[PDB]
C-alpha cells in the first residue's frame, strides 16, 4: 500500500498480529524511500449483516433462503416474480438500515410477514404456519382471527 | 431375437411400420436358418403411470415431485424421514394398483392428502392450502371445520 506520508506506492510489512481477539488483523509497515512506519488494521466489510440462526449459529446472508421461504408461502398466489423481488429488495434495504454487522434470523421472519400481510392474505397465513410453528389445528383458525383486527 | 420355430439366436429384420398410431412398432422377422417368417409388436412399458397433468399435458412419474410437495407441508412437523418414505411407497403401490397406463395429477394429489391425514393435521392443512387452492383467508378456517367431522 501506499505510503501515507512520502507516498512510495509500496511500503514492507514488519509484523501481524491477531489484535481484534480474531476480528481484525494488525500490521505494522516501513516505508521504503523514507524509512517512516506506520500501523494498519484489516477489518472485514459484509455486504448485508450476518445472520444469527434460531440456534445461536452465525451464517451468511442468503438471499436464496429468503426467496425460497417467500416463494413458497406464495405457491399459486396471483402475486407476479416483480412483486416477490421488489419485496426482497425492500427487506435487504430494511436489514442494512439497522447498521447492525449481524441480526437475527426472527427479524428477517418478521420482516417477511410484513410484506407477505401487504402481498397476499393467504400467502401470510402459508408462511406464519411454518414460521411461527403451528403445532395444532386450532392454531390456524386463532391466526385467522388476530388477521381480522 | 430367437426364431420362435427353429431357435435360431438371431433373425433378421424384414418391415419396420408404426401401426399402434405411434403407440407401437411392427416389425416382420425371417429365420436365417428354417427360412420362416413372423410378426412382431414393440411396446412401451412404464415403471410407474404417466402423470396427466391439469393442462392435460401428459409427463412422466416424478418420485421428486411427490416428495418435494409434502416436504413443504411438513415443515417443522414431528414425522421423520422414514414416515415419509413410508407414505410414498405406499402412495406408489397405490398408483400401480389402478393398473392404469396414465393418472390424473389429482389422483396423486388426494393420495397424498390421505397420508398426511394420517401423518400430521398441520401438514395436511398446509398442502390443502396450495393443492385445493384457497384463494381467501375464510377458506382456510372451512377446511379446519371439514376435517372436525
Ligand atoms: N411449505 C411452506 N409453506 C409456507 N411457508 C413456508 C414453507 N416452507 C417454508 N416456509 C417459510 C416459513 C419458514 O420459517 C421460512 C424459512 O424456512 P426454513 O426451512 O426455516 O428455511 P431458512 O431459509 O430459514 O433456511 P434453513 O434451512 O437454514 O433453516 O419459510
Ligand atoms: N408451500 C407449500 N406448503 C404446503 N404444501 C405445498 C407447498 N408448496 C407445494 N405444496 C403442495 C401442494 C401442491 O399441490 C403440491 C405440488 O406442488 P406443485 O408446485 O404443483 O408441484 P408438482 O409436483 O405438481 O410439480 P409442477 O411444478 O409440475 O406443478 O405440493
Ligand atoms: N442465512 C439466511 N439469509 C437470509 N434469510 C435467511 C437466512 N436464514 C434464514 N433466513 C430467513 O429468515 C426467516 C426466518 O427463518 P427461521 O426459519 O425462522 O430461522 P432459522 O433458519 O434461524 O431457524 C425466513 O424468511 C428464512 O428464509
Ligand atoms: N409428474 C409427477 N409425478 C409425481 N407426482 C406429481 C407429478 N406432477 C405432480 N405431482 C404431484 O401431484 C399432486 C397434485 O399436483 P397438482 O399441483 O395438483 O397438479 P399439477 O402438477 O397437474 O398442476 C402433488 O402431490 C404433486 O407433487
Ligand atoms: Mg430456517
Ligand atoms: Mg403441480
Ligand atoms: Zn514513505
Ligand atoms: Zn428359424
Amino acid at each position: 500500500m501506499h505510503c501515507p506520508f512520502c507516498f512510495a506506492v509500496d511500503t514492507k510489512v514488519i509484523d501481524s498480529r491477531l489484535v481484534g481477539e480474531g476480528s481484525s488483523v494488525r500490521r505494522r509497515r516501513q516505508c521504503l524511500v523514507c524509512n517512516e512506519r506506520f500501523t494498519t488494521f484489516e477489518v472485514a466489510e459484509l455486504v448485508m449483516p450476518r445472520v444469527v440462526k434460531s440456534n445461536d449459529v452465525r451464517e451468511p446472508f442468503n438471499e436464496e433462503k429468503l426467496r425460497s421461504g417467500m416463494l413458497r408461502a406464495l405457491e399459486k398466489r396471483p402475486v407476479s416474480s416483480d412483486d416477490v423481488e421488489m419485496a426482497i429488495n425492500h427487506i435487504k434495504s430494511q436489514l442494512r438500515a439497522t447498521g447492525e454487522r449481524e441480526v437475527p434470523s426472527k427479524m428477517i421472519g418478521n420482516l417477511v410477514m410484513e410484506q407477505l400481510k401487504k402481498l397476499d392474505k393467504v400467502a401470510y397465513i402459508r408462511f406464519a404456519s411454518v414460521y411461527r410453528s403451528f403445532e395444532d389445528i386450532k392454531d390456524f383458525g386463532e391466526e385467522i382471527a388476530r388477521l381480522e383486527d
